């Protein structure tokens, strides 16, 4: 679908009622796979870095890390396709210029591509903007084909603020998520027990970043 009918038909209507929007097929098998294609080349020409720190045992051989990540600019060789991914996101937020919150997104972050090597870490419950740093909107791709999560675990589980209840979302292939960085979103990722990647980008809000700078300077 054109960017712009998914947007405003879904993605703006959806975000200013849930602040949360998941949407499926974004780009297509053929183009999700040649982005996983590169992803995984990344990984396996060790792009990425060793994981996150999440035991520090006596014994630094006995350490276990977690999520291992890397900034992608999208200009990179062999990152054609995440550049096209992240051509994609932009084009989808332009045609949601003013339309999400009382926001006008200016700018956004290079991608971080994220991989739960599947050895059971996950991420512990968390906001991504807790502090006003600018960024409003989370936006993530999934690249995980055939993933099952009863059996992989790797659910992003969100606890959206003021609703009792959660919002868990598999991370599934070529499916695309955006939401409100801020503290109506805290969440986490549960165990993962497969090798689970995932690209993020952050967008920012030009009022927000332009006050930013001030205080965090
Ligand atoms: O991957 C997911 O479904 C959800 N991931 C996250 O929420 C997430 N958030 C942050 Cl702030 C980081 C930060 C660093 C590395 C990985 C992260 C991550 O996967
Ligand atoms: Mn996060």
């Amino acid at each position: 679908l054109p960017a712009l009918k998914l947007a405003l038909e879904y993605i703006v209507p959806c975000m200013n009622k849930h602040g949360i929007c998941v949407v499926d097929d974004f780009l297509g098998k053929e183009t999700g796979q040649q982005i996983g294609d590169e992803v995984r080349a990344l990984h396996d020409t060790g792009k990425f870095t060793d994981g996150q720190l999440v035991s520090q045992k006596s014994d630094s051989s006995k350490d276990i890390r977690g999520d291992k990540i890397t900034w992608i600019e999208g200009k990179e060789p062999g990152c054609e396709t995440i550049g096209l991914l992240m051509s994609s996101m932009d084009d989808l937020i332009r045609h949601c210029n003013g339309k999400l919150g009382s926001y006008k997104i200016n700018g956004r972050t290079k991608a971080m591509v994220a991989c739960y090597p599947g050895n059971g870490t996950g991420y512990v419950r968390h906001v991504d903007n807790p502090n006003g740093d600018g960024r409003c909107v989370t936006c993530i791709y999934y690249l995980n084909k055939d993933w099952d999560a009863k059996v992989s675990g790797g659910i992003l589980r969100i606890f959206p603020e003021g609703k009792a209840q959660f919002a868990d979302i598999e991370p599934k292939f070529d499916r695309l998520l955006f939401f409100w960085s801020d503290r109506r979103n805290p969440h986490e990722v549960q165990p993962a027990y497969a090798t689970r990647y995932a690209i993020t980008v952050w967008y920012f809000d030009a009022d927000e970043r332009a006050r930013a700078k001030v205080k965090y300077l």
